[PDB]
């Protein structure tokens, strides 16, 4: 994954998103960059550096935080995505940012990131539309599963019978239980924080998911 001249295609922003492992330093007890390591050895997919908050570094201290997360991304070979804030994702040349109903628009980062990876938050048939126009190359539907209202795999489901064929990963409450039917529904994958941030053993949480995501979306 290098600097990208063109936009993403499909077929590989579906393959990517199929375990995306999202994590801050305040989503675990343990080593932040230790568990993301593990999670990569493990088979995740896609990683999102999503550090804000209560307990979230700031300044320098967090620049330096996701520059080692990138690094760890860049020996697994897996796409390092930076979540809110496009200036840091700019300079660190991420291969990708995610943005929110309530962050800036879709239509100006687009413009401002070229052709890097863009994902945007869904919660409304209107908002995956208004995401697809903007520029968007996936959408994060959810809370799927236990602020927001959580939503099942319906929004999922309308999504699919009108046609449209967005990359789309499930986020909310996502566990190695539950999974599955988010995929069912068409969705292109999985996202999750505490599910393998909190896992005692996170390098074994993202393989079994790599291993139920692959026999599901296979069937
Ligand atoms: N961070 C996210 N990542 C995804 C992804 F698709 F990547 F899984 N989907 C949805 C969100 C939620 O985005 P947002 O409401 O802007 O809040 P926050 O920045 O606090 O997460
Ligand atoms: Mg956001």
């Amino acid at each position: 994954h290098g600097i990208r001249m063109t936009r993403i295609s499909r077929e590989m922003m579906k393959e990517l998103l199929s375990v995306y492992f999202i994590m801050g330093s305040n989503n675990t007890k343990a080593d932040p960059v230790t568990v993301v390591q593990k999670a990569l050895k493990g088979g995740a997919t896609l990683y999102q550096f999503r550090e804000k908050g209560g307990d979230a570094l700031t300044g320098e201290a967090r620049i330096k935080f996701a520059e080692k997360a990138q690094a760890a991304c860049r020996e697994a070979g897996v796409p390092f995505i930076v979540n809110d804030d496009v200036e840091l994702a700019l300079n660190l040349k991420a291969d990708g940012i995610h943005i929110g109903q309530e962050d800036a628009n879709a239509k100006e980062v687009r413009a401002a990131i070229g052709d890097m990876i863009l994902g945007v938050a869904a919660h409304t048939m209107s908002e995956v539309k208004q995401a697809e126009e903007d520029g968007a190359d996936y959408v994060g539907l959810g809370p799927i599963y236990p602020t927001r209202a959580v939503q099942g795999v319906s929004l999922i489901e309308a999504v699919r019978r009108q046609g449209i064929s967005i990359p789309i990963v499930g986020i909310g409450g996502i566990t190695i239980d539950n999974a599955a039917p988010v995929i069912q529904a068409g969705a292109d994958g999985v996202s999750m924080i505490s599910a393998i941030s909190q896992a005692e053993d996170p390098e074994s949480a993202a393989r079994k998911f790599r291993e139920e995501i692959q026999t599901y979306k296979t069937g």
